[PDB]
């Protein structure tokens, strides 16, 4: 066989695997214990995170050490029971994690669409996790059924006359049966769901940008649920939405019952106000793009700075903002500090300083730091970025082993060498690291958990 694996690699790997056990097993068990006993911190997202780290506890116990030890041997010393479970319990774990991450993305998407009235009773999450586990066990079953432990190796193993040497290998009906199962598993259970997860998180980001523009105008133009007479003298409702220039209150009430399409009687809801504000934002955007002066300036700006421009259109109008000739020129040319000086030298700034000072600070920094009251928008931005990073870390971790496994499923004829076993252990370890990314991203990036894990570890002493 001309084979020779060095002990300089073996011990370094044993240290690396042992580190991923003590960081994984403890971290995933700490994440569970904290969320479980800490009631009210056990929300739909957190319940699915406990389910996610429970599967990562199984692959760390049932699969991780047995695969490493078997690789360094020409025979399976753990029995038929541990042999058949190895690909099954690993597959179930990848699948449960995939669907639990899918469910988290759907829950986060429902929260960004409707945060006000979304009060979910955890029973739908318990229903989800049960369906996920039944779906995972079912789809993974052929690995358990077709994994074999026979003392009849395909290849020459080292002689041992006193004991019968057994080998743990996959023995599917045929190569087409194995390859067909494996390719739709990889496509429909790995790539497929992941694509959908990223689709949701993109849709979350897009709807969050439009709701950030809502919070900006709420603080400035003001959110009113009753038909009120504005500075001009005409009837308005919500965030500066004009009904009619008609002086009759009943004539103005008729426009609201037409805009909403419901018998309002002068009173509308918080959600009803956001729906019309978003329509005005689109109407303003359409106008800004129709405006030759304001179109190159809007196109130049980022999401935050475009909102500062929209806030200005909502206040002065299109002909109003167009009058800021030299200031818009500077904003177009990305001179944020120079433009902040010029926008303060206006008749707009002197008249409405409180609003202007905020709009100017947003045009200079390019962030919602001017509107510090909006800290609720800043928190869910951090949570969704962390949750997306968990998905990417999961996808990247398993990707080298997923490639190694398919490459050798199509090239099943190829004999396992010392170079293959080293490459496999480097892929297996990277995949095993996914067990650690769940508590490290939910600990060192989550503010609630980092202080809580320290007030539990030091409390034990
Ligand atoms: C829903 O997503 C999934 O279910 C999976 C993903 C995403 N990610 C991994 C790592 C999987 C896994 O661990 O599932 C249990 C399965 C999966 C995917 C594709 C393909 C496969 N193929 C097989 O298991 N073939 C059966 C043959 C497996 N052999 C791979 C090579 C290995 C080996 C080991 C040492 C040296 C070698 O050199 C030739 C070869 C021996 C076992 C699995």
């Amino acid at each position: 066989d001309d084979c020779h694996l060095p002990l300089a690699m073996i011990f370094t790997l044993a240290l690396a695997y042992g580190a991923v056990i003590i960081l994984g097993v403890s971290g995933n068990l700490a994440l569970i214990i904290i969320i479980l006993k800490q009631k009210e911190m056990r929300n739909v997202t957190n319940i699915l995170i406990v389910n996610l780290s429970f599967s990562d506890l199984l692959v760390a116990i049932m699969c991780l050490p047995f695969t490493f030890v078997y690789t360094l041997m020409d025979h399976w010393v753990f029995g038929e029971a541990m042999c058949k479970l190895n690909p099954f319990v690993q597959c179930v774990s990848i699948t449960v994690s995939i669907w639990s991450l899918v469910l988290i993305a759907v829950e986060r998407h429902q929260l960004i669409i409707n945060p006000r009235g979304w009060r979910p009773n955890n029973r739908h999450a318990y229903v989800g996790i049960a369906v996920i586990w039944v779906l995972a066990v079912a789809s993974s079953l052929p690995f358990l059924i077709y994994q074999v432990m026979t003392d009849e190796p395909f290849q020459n193993v080292t002689l041992d006359a006193y004991k019968d040497k057994y080998v743990c290998f996959d023995q599917f009906p045929s190569d087409s049966h194995r390859l067909s199962y494996t390719t739709l598993l990889l496509v429909l259970q790995y790539f497929g769901p992941l694509c959908f997860i990223f689709i949701c998180y993109f849709k979350i980001y897009i709807r969050l940008k439009r709701r950030n523009i809502f919070e900006m105008l709420r603080i400035d133009e003001g959110l009113r649920l009753k038909i009120y007479k504005d500075t001009e003298g005409y009837y308005t409702i919500g965030i500066g939405h004009l009904l009619t220039k008609s002086p009759s209150l009943n004539a103005a009430k008729s426009e609201l019952d037409k805009a909403i399409g419901r018998n309002t009687n002068g009173v509308i809801t918080k959600d009803e106000a956001e729906k019309l504000f978003n329509q005005d934002v689109d109407a303003a955007v359409r106008g800004i793009l129709r405006n030759a002066k304001l179109k190159p300036v809007y196109d130049s700006l980022d999401a935050v700075r475009r909102a500062a421009l929209i806030n200005m259109v909502f206040q002065m109008g299109e002909t109003g903002v167009a009058g800021f000739t030299n200031s818009l020129r500077m904003l177009q040319q990305k001179r944020w500090d120079e433009a902040a000086v010029n926008l303060a030298k206006s008749r707009w700034y002197n008249q409405t300083p409180n609003r202007a000072k905020r709009v100017i600070t947003t045009f200079r920094t390019g962030t919602w730091d001017a509107y510090d009251n909006k800290y609720r928008s800043s928190e869910t931005k951090r949570i969704n970025i962390m949750l997306l990073s968990i998905v990417v870390a999961f996808a990247v971790c398993w990707l080298p082993l997923t490639i190694f496994n398919t490459v050798f499923d199509w090239n099943h004829q190829i004999i396992a060498t010392c170079n293959h076993n080293l490459l496999f252990l480097l892929c297996h370890l990277t995949a095993m690291i996914s067990t650690c990314v769940n508590p490290i991203f939910y600990g060192f990036l989550n503010k609630n958990f980092q202080r809580d894990l320290q007030f539990f570890f030091n409390f034990c002493d």
